[PDB]
């Protein structure tokens, strides 16, 4: 359903919500410089332990920046010299289909990290959780070359009794990883998937899934 | 390195870095479009120099971390920049403010090379290490930018001796085994996910083979 993807084309953005661009000039021990960035919000991930289905708790979605990606990368040019044009030839849907952890952008004043963590594990994961729940894994710089943004990632183990039913959030598809090939699947190469997925995976398997 | 002065933001509309972009598509029989800037994919390298017990790894002025560290502090630093030219940020911050930890890394830029010879070019230009491609193991690909980017960014590791370092802006670190965790762990020392990953997997799967 939402790895159905049709008509695509591609054409040039002027301006954009989402999209901030700027150059910063500076002198660097005395040379003058310029770099070009995108403003950009901070944000927060979450890795979920389901122990009742001894499951870690991933998300599904389509995510049209890496189609594009992976339609330039098997037909060169696709993107090219673009500054409206129907992708001929283009890629299924599913190529564009990325594994993540739960995750979400710190855009909500008067919010901790911790609550716009809890919110983004409830609309995307559809898991209760609590932030006292969250027990902080590790925070770091993302993306240091084009955005100057801090991610913060939260670990927390969780029950069924906090998964809700089908429906509730008024596309994304929850993944539930079993602990079994949860290694072998991270280390699958033909499964895109961010480096989130990967630490998060191997942090579990050594730093918890020992002591359970 | 760190010595940053006459810092300014301004617009940014061409850039060979950042090309602005919307994908069109229809997803659930609905019409949809995407912002996204298409930018280049990277590699990676972790360096472990066994003469030294050490992990190699790189310090560097971040731009867009340090105007990200501004915009803290000085909230409204990266407003929208009128036609009067870029807006001093006067007063601003230190440039250490903007310096990261981050694995050898390096754009792939240059057609007609494999990304184990970006990788190589990069031990060279960035640590000083001689390496070959077939010195290279792929331990990890992965997309390091799903929203607003699609890069891919593949890391790869290989083991190093002296002998492989040349003779005596980026700084060279070489982080010993013993302090390596409590380093990754540490949050005063800004790093990146890929350090605190690499840390992590060459500890738990390289490691305890040695010796
Ligand atoms: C000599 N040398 C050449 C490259 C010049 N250069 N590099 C970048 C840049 C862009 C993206 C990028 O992404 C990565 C790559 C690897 C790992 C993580 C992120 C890194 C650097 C750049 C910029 N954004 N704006 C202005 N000039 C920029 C600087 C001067
Ligand atoms: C209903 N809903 C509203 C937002 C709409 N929307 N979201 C994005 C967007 C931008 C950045 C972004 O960054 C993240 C966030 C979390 C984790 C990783 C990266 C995520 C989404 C967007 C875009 N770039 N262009 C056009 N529309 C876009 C979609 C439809
Ligand atoms: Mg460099």
């Amino acid at each position: 359903s939402m790895e159905r993807i049709e008509g695509a084309s591609v054409g040039r953005c002027a301006a954009s919500p989402y999209l901030r661009p700027l150059t910063l000039h500076y002198r660097q021990n005395g040379a003058q410089k310029s770099w070009d960035f995108m403003k950009t919000h901070d944000s927060v991930t979450v890795l979920l332990f389901n122990s009742s289905r001894r499951s870690l708790v991933l998300v599904k979605q389509f995510r049209p920046a890496v189609y594009a990606g992976e339609v330039e990368r098997r037909f060169p040019g696709s993107l090219a010299a673009v500054d409206p044009r129907e992708l001929q030839p283009a890629l299924p849907g599913s190529a564009g289909v990325t594994v993540e952890l739960c995750a979400g952008l710190v855009d909500q004043p008067g919010l901790s990290l911790e609550e716009v963590a809890c919110k983004e594990a409830w609309e995307e994961c559809g898991y209760h959780l609590a932030p006292s729940d969250l027990r902080r894994v590790a925070t770091y710089w993302s993306g240091v070359g084009l955005t100057g943004s801090r991610q913060t990632m939260f670990y927390t183990e969780v029950t069924d009794a906090q998964r809700s039913g089908p429906g509730g959030g008024l596309l994304i598809e929850v993944v539930h990883l079993p602990l079994e090939g949860a290694q072998a699947f991270a280390d699958d190469p033909d499964i895109p998937k961010t480096l989130g997925v990967i630490f998060g995976v191997s942090w579990f398997l050594s730093q918890v899934a020992p002591n359970l």
